[PDB]
């Protein structure tokens, strides 16, 4: 099957509005932030302006194709795919997507989406000018799907936290840790899941 | 009836331009603001910049499905649903919607849309640096549907008004009260309902 | 008919690109600005930043329905209606529409569209800090339809000037007067009609 | 034909992607800027912020209709028409179109599109505070069509320079001249044409 | 064939979603930045604000037509073509496209798309006020297509750098060099090609 046929099939049958739930599994969404830049920081207002790649991964079996004499992967506009409705709860501006809105789809149905996002957050900026640094916590989860529908997990972070970080930022990254929680809010009786990203950073000497 | 079928049926037959009035009866729309952040304040200009979740709830029986062996709920893009034309009257900027534009639809036809919104308002900022604090009143109602078509239910869950307010804001919340008004404006003959949200807050100190 | 049928018929047959000229006569469009706020003023640059409701009224007989056993009125997305191409001539920013883009349509074909608009203007700000106040003149008319196609007249000097004006603005309204001009510019061969809105205001003391 | 029929026909058959070339002849596009305002000036950065009407005129014979017992002219959304791909070469912001995006089409096929545009430019601001004034040159031409396809031309100019200029601007207009260039650049060995608009202006006493 | 026919065929059959891969070989995309302006510079934050023409060239054989008695070239909206998903890696704002979104298509299938872009970057601004100048490096490559699907090379180095640059900028260009890189990052198993553009510039003085 060629690239054109795969993308035709996906465009014609994909249901961007349908969570690709399988029987009674939640859709396992993995989330991992790779920080590229820290552009503006305010210790007084506890506000931070930040650029990061939001590595998002999940499975959608309906996109799958037989890769016998066919490409293993294609790039697909996200408007033709179901995409998890992730939001950053402590964000104070809408995500400015810097990169083309294309996801990578593998023949088995895996979807890799990695937009570069600039976004401002309300978090702990105290101690940014210290050796210990500030620890800014960014919380990301599904806005409308609870835990029986979307689970979110971090990945494993044994590649350099500064691997893609800008050497020319005023700031440097001491540490990045990722944990998950199941929270129960007063609007709704079900538990919603999130990945908490801890950005320990500081102003350069 | 699986998720895909329900969302197909809703997309195909939902009449998003059509207020889901039942008989002579107004659509009962409940509104409740949960404040997340207070980002900028100006006592001189009486302007406030604020992030809140606008918890909006109503009934549309045309969305309903038999939930016998089916999901109790689905998430649906708001473009495929009728949504109340709520507006904040004392808003001085258009609502910046920070979250995915998806509503939660229950099998009996109840709809929860809970966007996170950043928006600026013109309101009483006097006494923001006092113990008593400022009391900033935000008025929300239907822009074109009068009281025989849309009623607003101003009920508040009695939890911390700071359940999800940012501990890192320069400001803190003393109190949040909600009341309902019914107002005859000179433009038109009929009364329009609103919810008045009183945000009593102050600078930390 | 019911609300759904009326809205279907309007959506299916309304011709948004078509001025609802009746016989050989101009469409009589009435325009009236109700000022809500004055947010920023600069006496040096003669610039003003202002929030107002643009009460716009006109007739479109093609939208009419028999209201015998039917609703007198419905709310309709403006994208499904012809709307006069009004522009504020001395505007220096595009109109930021703050409210839902719905117009109210009466069974006889009468339309009311009354968006809340934030917009900046170039006008006389001199004397803003005086007792006499500044007098800022805003001109509004059709951008492409001349007087044999669109007439604009003001509405009703009844409603108080400060009727909806924010008590929390730094400024107060002394007087609002509205007047129809008819003008033959040198570019074009026909008369264009406008409404001139004179906002006499000042800084509070 | 009535107005509705003419606009239906245009909408149904207009080919917005298709330059209305006749023969091997270029489409004669005339361009003329009428300055309304000069809002911000910086002599240090050589940047200017300006509001002007960009009067654009051209012929599209495919739009023509028999005007025997029919209107001479209609207003048409520019999305239903081919429009020349004009760009200001020395622009440093995208054109902010302030007015409704409607062109005027005459029964013989002439199309008059006069949007009001706010846009910033990089040009010579030196001597703005002098008697002689600054002379800011704005260059406008087709971005992708060369001279055998689009010929850009300056219109007639009995028209007064400050005919429509704001009396309330900090600045005044001494002179506005328009001339035509035909540059063959180093990449591409086909000629590209522009209209150069020279805005001689200064700060008021 | 005439212009209308060519554009119809392209619109009807172009597969904008489909990389025009020929055999298992990569689409050879050439990229070359021509700097028009440098608008704002910050040596403290290492941020730059820049206007450039992003000359992008590539082949799509599916767009080809027989040019025997037909035009050699047409202009085509990019929404009707596949376009490489290029992104500037060190950008900190989304590309503000200043120009009309049209690409030039040649009868053999060559495509030249050359938008003018304003964009901000994070790069080395140190020494901007020196004789040596600052050297700001901008990296551009495909965001989702690796090196077996997209190659990127600079266009050939006979052309010029200052030829299009604004004489009125506060800054001047000393040198522009373009080199190509192929780089495997730890996030992803495949190599991604980029073009690195080195902008050596300085403040006039
Ligand atoms: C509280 N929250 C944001 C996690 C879930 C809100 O529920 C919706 N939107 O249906
Ligand atoms: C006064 N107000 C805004 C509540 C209602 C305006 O009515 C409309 N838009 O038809």
């Amino acid at each position: 099957l060629d690239r054109a046929d795969i993308l035709y099939n996906i465009r014609q049958t994909s249901r961007p509005d349908v969570i690709p739930t399988q029987r009674d599994r939640p859709v396992a969404v993995s989330v991992s932030l790779k920080f590229i830049n820290i552009l503006e920081v305010n210790e007084i207002t506890n506000e931070v302006d930040v650029v990061f790649w939001q590595q998002t991964t999940w499975s959608d079996r309906t996109l799958a194709w037989n890769s016998s004499h066919s490409p293993d992967q294609v790039s697909v506009p996200i408007s033709s795919l179901w995409v998890p409705d992730l939001a950053a709860y402590n964000a104070i501006s809408k995500p400015e997507v810097l990169t083309p809105q294309l996801a990578r789809v593998v023949s088995d149905g895996e979807v890799l989406y990695m937009p570069s996002i600039r976004q401002r957050f309300s978090c702990d900026v105290s101690g940014v000018d210290t050796e210990s640094g500030a620890t800014c916590r960014i919380k990301i989860g599904s806005w409308t799907h609870h835990s029986r529908e979307i689970s979110v997990d971090p990945t494993t972070e044994n590649s350099d936290d500064s691997e893609y970080f800008s050497q020319y930022s005023r700031f440097e990254i001491l540490d990045v840790t990722q944990k998950k929680n199941s929270v129960t809010y007063s609007c709704c009786p079900e538990a919603y899941e999130d990945v908490e990203v801890s950005l320990n950073f500081r102003k350069k000497g």
